[PDB]
């Protein structure tokens, strides 16, 4: 699911497709490092800092899962895991850097429980800035005091 | 798009598959340690220190995508992070040795942003010499100062 | 026979199929990280902290067995060893931290010979709180002092 | 044939197959983890802290052979050497901790001179407790102070 | 080739057939701990520090080779080098303890060259005492200070 | 291509087979441990401290390729690199020791470019004494305080 978003050269973020769309957080310079994905029609949220386009049929078969089922505790990520409470995602402070937006959170089974933009560093805690899903609508949750990756 | 220019068993650069062409630094001493490239006709310019040729059928599958869209912001690169500001790219000192010509950096959906001849040391940060492109246009961007990889 | 009960997101403690049931400490937040799990008929008691339910055909092959025959001696569990002698369970203080619920302490042959739910920090070693077997019965052991893992 | 005596999944100890016999010391828990082995008719006797079996043909090949033939010297064990003098076997404090029953000592030659039952820590030499053989007779050899291995 | 010489489990020395003869160094305490080899006819040789007995038809296969070629260089044993110049071998005083007899020096085609019976420690090399081979005979080479391993 | 040659079970130096000749360096002692080349007929050359024999057709399937072709830059040998410049070969003091003779330095495609005989050690850089060859000669290389390996 996860695509690159690369700025002349640089990676800046990456892309997820996660069910039937192709997610990229708004916010995020450059383009996606899939030729496919780059010629497809993007349509762009300021609200959610997000900026989807629906999947291609023959890209489908590698669509990942998502879910709105997300119960506290832990989750996994690239740069391990992430505590859930309090409708709040945390990661140690340090494990994202900028750089990180796009990843999905997702939990054991594989499903993608939420997609991150940016976060909040309160210590040693870090309280993450996510896109995330809530009985068939893509809610945006962030906090206060959050960068944008 | 890497493959590795060998002399006398000593391997002292790269050459990237873009797009339709494969591109190889000029400066660099020996041959591709890929039979098929080796046999091709390669055209050499002093003036962008490179030497391309056109890419056979067989192996465009394996060829990456480039772009001219480099905005300014982070990039990767073998050696990690590529600072892109200015119309200059950076590489914190050290990351860049030798034998580093050649390589891509790209953007974080796979878009190949530049080429690396070589760098201009200038403290804790070097300023890559590159080849990067420009709406339908191969430039050349080098600093004072530059050495060749 | 492990099988991690989750809580939006946070893995909050564990759930093993020990035999015919499908095992898991009542105190635990969080639902069952398996679909035909989740989906079963749950009872549950508070006296035994415990919250059983009967498990499907499809999977008792990956049920496991269990046994009263607990002789003094050594047992095995996810963080090492456990002392068991006086009829009470202890690891060395530290081993089992909170979310370690419904974890199957075991012998060498496998058989789960009692299931943990929280423990009692006496000094270097912790007391197991645990729920065990005893000639066709569910008992539940539980020390003073005791916190709720 | 050095079988290892389970217990409960934890190894207690061991059990080789000297001559035409499977010796394993009687006071280690457990069985050995060998079917065939362990479903043989074993004889205890506590004199010599062992418990007999005669070997079934087909394992036989595996069949170690031992000796009374012990001269002064030095003798070779898992843990490394074992002086012999004074009709008394040594090892260095430490390299025999508990779980070393049924282990033996051999010479350069293969055969197997004494299998070890437990030790009496004597300061920087431990003075080991063992079973050995006597011009076609079995004796125990134990020192005052020794802990069951 | 070699086989170990055991005493009363302690492993002293040990026993190389070479060519057609199984060769051990009489000073050495204890068996062969190979059924077949211990049951021959043993001559023993005061002068050469050997005991010799011609080799049984099934394990000639499993006979080394040996030579008198000896020219200066540096040659194998189970603790490395051998350094062998002036008609006299060394090795880094502390590779070869005592335990040692019997072991072979060969060169890099197999061929066993010499067999250590112990040796003299010089400094930082100890000068081997050994047995090694003349045009057609069986000769013994031992430094002064020489200990016997 | 190398092969050892050993004087009394010491290795004192190498011998290559490049081309259709096998090589070895005159000043060192001993005979070549193969067979079938310590039986060949050797012509020595004083002159250039060689000691060639031509290759026996069976053995001319290990014979490697040689090369006058020797552009400045790294050439690569047992010891790691060898810099090459003004008709110069040096290797940092301290790789190569005595009993380095024979030895080839090769290029990145495998051609022998080189054979060392021994060098003068000038400070942080040992500047080797070589056999090397010029448009189908074999001339010989040598430096002032050149010792022999």
């Amino acid at each position: 699911c996860i695509f690159e978003v690369k700025h002349e050269g640089k990676v800046t973020g990456y892309a997820c497709l996660v069910g039937d769309k192709v997610m990229k957080p708004a916010h995020v310079k450059g383009v996606i490092d899939n030729a496919d994905l780059a010629k497809l029609a993007f349509k762009k949220s300021s609200k959610y800092d997000l900026e989807c386009a629906q999947i291609p049929v023959h890209m489908r078969s590698d669509a990942s899962k998502y879910t709105h089922e997300k119960p506290e505790g832990h989750y996994n990520w690239h740069h391990g895991a992430v505590q859930y409470s309090g409708g709040r995602f945390t990661i140690p402070t340090g494990a994202g850097k900028p750089g990180d937006s796009g990843r999905p959170i997702f939990d054991n089974k594989g499903r993608v429980v939420a997609i991150v933009l940016g976060g909040a560093n309160e210590g040693s805690r870090t309280a993450l800035s996510v896109v995330t899903w809530n009985k068939d609508m893509v809610t945006r949750v962030t906090p206060e005091g959050s960068e944008e990756w």
